[PDB]
């Protein structure tokens, strides 16, 4: 059977171009100083799980913190995790025309998750 879970966190966006990435808030703001602009530097980690020909990408999501030993998201110290529910542009291709159906499905195409640091979720 199945259990569903309503969660919320800090809405952020990620831009990706070939090892150089940027971090934008809801309002927009540069949070690249919190997470990081390259793999050497709060989520270097995520850097390599990406499919091949993906080089440039935009991904909408919301930023969560989880507890490793408890394997759950604390929503009431720990580690930062990005739960990504959408994609806008990737590999030159900005498709906002496609239904969110299509963009979520496509999301499987972009990456592969690390659990507890960057999973994937539904906006529903």
């Amino acid at each position: 059977f199945y259990i569903e879970t309503k969660l919320d966190g800090e809405r952020m966006q990620m831009h990706k171009d070939g090892d150089v990435y940027k971090y934008f808030s809801r309002n927009g703001y540069n949070y690249t100083d919190q997470f990081g602009a390259s793999p050497t530097e709060l989520t270097p980690f995520i850097h390599n799980a990406f499919k091949a020909d993906i080089q440039i990408c935009i991904l909408d999501g919301e930023m969560m913190a989880y507890n490793p030993n408890t394997q759950t998201f604390m929503q009431k110290d720990l580690q930062t995790c990005y739960c990504v529910f959408d994609v806008l542009m990737v590999n030159n291709k900005k498709l906002g025309h496609e239904t969110l159906r299509k963009r979520y499905e496509i999301l499987s195409s972009i990456f592969t998750p690390i659990p507890g640091r960057i999973e994937i979720v539904q906006k529903t």
